[PDB]
């Protein structure tokens, strides 16, 4: 499919590696630093390598027009909603050092320009661009200075729009990767289009392609996989009786083990080429392809035709199927038994 | 992907439609019709759509050479094992009787001319070639005239020799599906190569393309299916400890189950295309996009610039982030405050 790769920290992400899946925590920790380290216990403990965050800095993310939409997977204001999960800037560092003390990378989604800045300072590895400020422009702009890798997330927004933001990511200099998404929560299958994903390798043929997914279970994120996806994002939750927005079409340990295994099949059984001759099939071809054999008892001097011949297995025969027909017209050079495989000595 | 069809029977099968499971029993009854009833009831009840049989008359099927040659997933020959599950005449009409009582569809295999000639007798609706036999030529030129739809199976073969099968199927005039497949029992997950489907489906558009897999579970098929694939093959048994050469890589009812799950939601997941927009992403994106608004105050008559504009969310402002640059210049029309967004009515 392609080499590209980069780097979050000492982790290779790319199609040639091991797909990575982010295990999205979000504002699933409802702003309880409590709650966000059972959850950062429960990825450990399930195997995972990254956990994602979200920098919510309500003055800087929202204008007070914020207090008065509600999104699609609530019933208050997207404003009341950051403000109760956000968690300030000494919890969130409180957090990145616990998930950095259980050998996991953390990053984090900037929604605001302050936020963006406020992860400088604590100088995380790589920067996620979630799928509404995917148009932001001058977000971007300032994420890429940065100049850590960037992990764009493309939900919402057509493959020109997504060219500003990668034309600007492209101009810092920083690798980077789509991810396909649709933002609805949670997502129904019909709509997650995963043809999506090779549109955009085939817009941006530099960028790592991924999923990022909202559908209540593993299959979208595995179909992903088989289709050369590098990156793979859910939300994570330590168990799905949790309140929460995002909680619904959250992975848990049981199904993060469960999409890790199928990645790890998929990654290997993905790409290469139908031509590609496989070792281990040898002995199948030996024992299962025709070889051709008298149809008849065929007499000395008598001309063999497709009347008296036809083909059996197993394959040793001197004659393969592929030649069943230039034995046709050849001369019997000794009588054939019926049956016997056709060999170089019974024809003149 | 593409509008190619077909119907097995009643069944309709190709990208458009549902993709479908073939239950390959196979030799998996070793002989005895009372376990091939157990088998079929088995896929019956799990909701099974399709049972294939294997039709061996090894007297037509093998030379005498073919008793000296043990194949890879066995310790005995080749023709010691037909000679011990192959069933006769009589027993095989009983089973496609009994399939077709379960309401399922009977399609069988055949390995020799005579064990074709048994199957057009039954009248079967559809045939399918094994790998072994993608190039015997003169059998698929006597399978293809019998004027039912083929499905074959092309592992151990090169795209060129397909051809050549084809060339023959297509003369003949009926439609085909061309399954992707690696003969190692098992097949080891590096070796499937998922991109061989697509190999495939570029050197011959008109085909249908699928899998037939000899893994030890379903990730093969699941992201077959993400990739297009239309037909399913898997072997089938009751239950997992029967013995046999074939029992390894079988589904049995619980996970036949989880795959026909996984293929639905895959059916519907794949494909489309990057700018087709969702009407229930709406609500996200009005609440989650950014608007222009004033970062700092700004006097009556004073420029607006990258200065004292930024952009903040929700989406309902004048200005959307996307214009952000076009209001540099522009003259504030009154007093701006810090934070507002920015109005149509604020500039002259
Ligand atoms: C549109 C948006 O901001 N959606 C985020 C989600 O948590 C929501 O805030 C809750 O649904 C609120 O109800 C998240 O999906 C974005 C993202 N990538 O898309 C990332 O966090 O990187
Ligand atoms: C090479 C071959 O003949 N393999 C068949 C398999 O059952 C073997 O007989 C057992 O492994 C014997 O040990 C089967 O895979 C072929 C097939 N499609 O490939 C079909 O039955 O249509």
């Amino acid at each position: 499919q392609n080499n590209n790769e980069f780097k979050i920290g000492n982790r290779s992400v790319g199609y040639n590696h091991e797909p990575l899946i982010i295990c999205e925590i979000g504002i699933n920790h409802e702003g309880s630093l409590k709650t966000a380290f059972e959850m950062v216990d429960a990825a450990y403990n399930a195997g995972a390598e990254v956990v994602k965050h979200q920098t919510h800095i309500v003055e800087d993310e929202m204008s007070d027009e914020a207090k008065q939409v509600i999104p699609g997977n609530a019933d208050v204001s997207i404003y009341e909603i950051m403000e109760r999960c956000a968690l300030n800037e000494e919890d969130e560092i409180k957090l990145k050092e616990y998930v950095e003390s259980k050998g996991m990378i953390f990053i984090s989604t900037p929604f605001s320009r302050a936020a963006a800045l406020r992860l400088q300072r604590m100088d995380i590895p790589a920067y996620k661009i979630g799928s509404g400020e995917c148009n932001n422009y001058p977000l971007i702009k300032l994420v890429a200075s940065f100049g850590k890798p960037i992990i764009l997330s493309t939900g919402m927004n057509s493959i020109e729009s997504i060219k500003k933001s990668v034309e600007i990511i492209r101009e810092a200099g920083v690798p980077y990767a789509l991810l396909h998404c649709t933002n609805i929560y949670p997502t129904p299958y019909e709509d997650v289009r995963l043809g999506g994903m090779n549109d955009l390798s085939e817009a941006f043929p530099d960028a790592i392609i991924g999923l990022s997914d909202h559908t209540l279970d593993n299959y979208a994120c595995l179909g992903a996989v088989a289709l050369g996806g590098s990156i793979l994002e859910r939300h994570f939750t330590d168990r799905m009786d949790r309140p929460g927005p995002d909680i619904v079409c959250s992975m848990n340990p049981d199904t993060f083990k469960e999409l890790k295994q199928g990645a790890h099949a998929l990654k290997l059984a993905r790409g290469g080429k139908k031509d590609t001759i496989i070792a281990g099939e040898k002995p199948t071809k030996d024992f299962a392809f025709a070889s051709v054999v008298a149809d008849k008892d065929i007499k000395k001097g008598e001309l063999l035709s497709g009347d008296n011949l036809w083909v059996k297995r197993p394959g040793n025969g001197d004659f393969s199927v592929n030649e069943y027909e230039t034995l046709f017209g050849k001369v019997a050079a000794c009588n054939i038994r019926k049956g016997a495989q056709i060999k170089k000595t019974d024809i003149e």
